[PDB]
């Protein structure tokens, strides 16, 4: 009498229409909903992402040690949104950002909102006001340990020491998610994790993400043996609109963001559009040079190739039809 895939495949139906579409999802899964997404800046996470990029209208939390490559993201995110003429607002709790280093990666920062908050109830309120008048496509928040209570902030005492920054995070988030759907902004809550919760704040961040990225600085690109930029490395811990779980790994260079041509090249020999002799790259029959780096240079002024490749690596995987 029992069909173990049809009993299942009923299953999951029921559980995906009580509690959302990707609530169950078999990993080796191959999701078909193309979503709206905002490009992350790097071909691979695009792809670890499974749907292109961030998603629209959802909490993400990019998490991970100082420079670690997480801002940069954020930034990115914030640019590929403008140039499909979004508009985009940046809720400051550090001030750290760096407007020229932004411009770089392609932002409109003349167009950027701006705002630096007195307290965390503020910050959060200031960036559900603006969320909820559907305007923006992107919302950065930096800083989630930042967001401190106002009773904190203002002297108070260790009398009512309760976890109330956390319960700040969640009541904020339990009401900005409902307007984020709506208004189909994508949230980057920009969680810096290093030195019970994730930054006490980030425990209730941790439900209410759709993605968390796990942002982590694996190793420092030098080509010879100097200083150049870093390699960067993302786990997709949590998906909500595709398998989670995957890795991608891409490459940021000092006063520039995600390298390009790096990713081209890692892309490319995992695909085998580029082969690698040990050592040695080259490019159907074309000689790249010896070295990441010679290839990335190589790349960068054989503006034609690249090109080819980028669209060989994209022809087989996305950012097409449907
Ligand atoms: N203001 C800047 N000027 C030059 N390079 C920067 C700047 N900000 C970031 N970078 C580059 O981006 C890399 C990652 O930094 P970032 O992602 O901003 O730190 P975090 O992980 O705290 O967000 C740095 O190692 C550097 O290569």
């Amino acid at each position: 009498a029992p069909d173990r895939e049809k009993a299942l495949e009923l299953a999951m139906a029921q559980i995906d229409k009580n509690f959302g579409k990707g609530s169950v999802m078999r990993l080796g899964e191959e999701v078909r909903q193309p979503i709206s997404v905002i490009p992350t800046g790097s071909i691979s996470l695009d792809v670890a992402l499974g749907i292109g990029g961030l998603p629209r209208g959802r909490v993400i939390e990019i998490y991970g040690p100082e420079s670690s490559g997480k801002t940069t993201v954020a930034l990115h995110a914030v640019a590929n949104a403008q140039a499909a003429g979004g508009i985009a607002a940046f809720i400051d709790a550090e001030h750290a950002l760096d407007p020229e280093y932004a411009k770089k990666l392609g932002v409109d920062t003349d167009s950027l909102l701006v705002s630096q908050p007195d307290t965390g109830e503020q910050a959060l309120e200031i960036a559900d006001m603006l969320v909820r008048s559907g305007a923006l496509d992107i919302i950065v928040i930096d800083s989630v340990a930042a967001l401190v209570p106002r009773a904190e902030i203002e002297g108070e005492m260790g009398d009512s020491h309760v976890g109330l920054q956390a319960r700040l995070m969640s009541q904020a988030l339990r009401k900005m998610t409902g307007a984020l759907n709506n208004s189909g902004t994508t949230a980057i809550f920009i969680n810096n994790l290093r030195e019970p919760e994730t930054t006490t704040g980030g425990k209730a961040l941790k439900f209410y993400a759709s993605v968390r990225l796990d942002v982590r600085r694996i190793e420092t690109l030098k080509d010879g043996t100097d200083a150049v930029g870093n390699r960067t490395r993302v786990k997709v811990v949590k998906n909500k609109v595709s398998p989670p779980f995957k890795q991608a790994e891409f490459d940021i260079l000092y006063g520039q963001g995600i390298s390009r041509e790096g990713s081209l090249i890692d892309m490319g020999v995992e695909h085998g559009f580029i082969r690698k002799s040990g050592s040695w790259f080259t490019y159907e029959g074309e000689q790249l040079g010896q070295g990441k780096e010679n290839a990335r240079k190589f790349l960068l002024e054989n503006t034609d190739v690249a090109n080819e490749i980028e669209k060989k690596i994209k022809e087989k995987l996305g950012i097409g039809a449907v």
